[PDB]
């Protein structure tokens, strides 16, 4: 069997893409899957019940689209769209529900947040963030959604806030050491990781993880390639970053961070360089 792959949807390189490819870290092999009905970039990926969802993005135009991919049918299926278009959206999953955080619709910078129930194919607004954030990293940890960095329309941000589903409220948390938009955010071993991003003048290769109990952000081993608008995911206790923009070119490099050795390896290259891809694991 081919159990658990890293899926990449959409992206940008000279134009919005429709590519859907999968990577087998047991293999080193790539798989070409069904193209997206509409090419998109700046979207987010997540998994719920073994289906892969592609949320938001822009087609070259800002998308409110939610689309479902079934790995067993290799087929894409449209879902109820969001209430608003959300370019540079962040996404997280709590109890089988997809939270769409922030993003832009043209020049509107959203601080709003909606929740999608796959059981009912319905979207509902939840409490809005304290800060408008596009290009925001999103991570779920102890059933709490975290919104990290991004751009509020005026300032690139280093702040972070925390949404509480049971109370339906947001609370700021400790700010990061660096301003980061278009960063990869994920959760590896009870910690939130924030890799790369763009600090307003440079693409970053730095990496800080947040310890919730100590409330502090500490830097860790940096990546080899500066990159923003990167895909990120966690597979078997390791972080994977995919593609992105380094300020000049569109990367195809996929680096793998080992927490037990605090080291970034290059483990493969995408079939072509791209940025703004959605990434998930199933
Ligand atoms: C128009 C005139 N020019 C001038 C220069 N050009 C340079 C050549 C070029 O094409 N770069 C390029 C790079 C990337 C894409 S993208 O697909 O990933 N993408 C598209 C999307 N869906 O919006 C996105 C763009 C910007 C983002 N950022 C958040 C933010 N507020 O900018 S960011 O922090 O990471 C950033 C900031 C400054 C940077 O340096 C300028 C580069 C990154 C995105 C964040 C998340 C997801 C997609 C993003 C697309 C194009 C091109 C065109």
């Amino acid at each position: 069997k081919v159990g658990r792959l890293i899926y990449t949807a959409g992206g940008y390189f000279r134009q919005s893409l429709s590519y859907l490819e999968a990577y087998n870290p047991s293999d080193g092999t790539w798989l070409r899957l069904a193209d997206l009905q509409v090419p998109r970039s700046g979207l987010a990926g997540c998994v719920v019940g073994g289906l892969l969802y592609a949320v938001g993005g822009r087609n070259n135009t800002d998308s409110s689209a939610l689309d479902c991919y079934n790995p067993m049918t290799n087929q894409w299926s449209p879902c109820a769209p969001m209430s608003v278009p959300r370019n540079r959206i962040g996404v997280g999953v709590i109890d089988g529900h997809i939270y769409a955080v922030g993003g832009s619709h043209g020049c509107i910078h959203h601080n709003s947040v909606e929740r999608y129930e796959p059981e009912r194919d319905e979207w509902h607004l939840v409490a809005p963030m304290l800060t408008r954030r596009i290009g925001v990293g999103v991570a779920v940890l102890n059933r709490l959604l975290y919104a990290v960095g991004g751009f509020d329309g005026t300032n690139r941000l280093n702040s972070a806030e925390c949404y509480y589903p049971e109370r339906n409220e947001w609370r700021m948390i400790t700010a990061m050491n660096t301003i980061r938009s278009g960063a990869g955010v994920c959760v590896l071993h009870n910690c939130i990781y924030a890799a790369g991003g763009y600090d307003g003048q440079d693409q970053l290769n730095s990496v800080e993880r947040y310890d919730v109990e100590t409330e502090t952000w500490t830097f860790v081993a940096p990546m080899k390639h500066r990159r923003s608008a990167l895909g990120i995911t966690v597979h078997q206790g390791r972080i994977y970053v995919l593609g992105g923009y380094d300020g000049h070119t569109f990367l195809d490099s996929v680096e793998c961070y080992d927490p037990d050795t605090d080291t970034w390896s290059e483990v493969t290259r995408m079939t072509s360089g791209r940025s703004g891809v959605g990434v998930a694991v199933t």
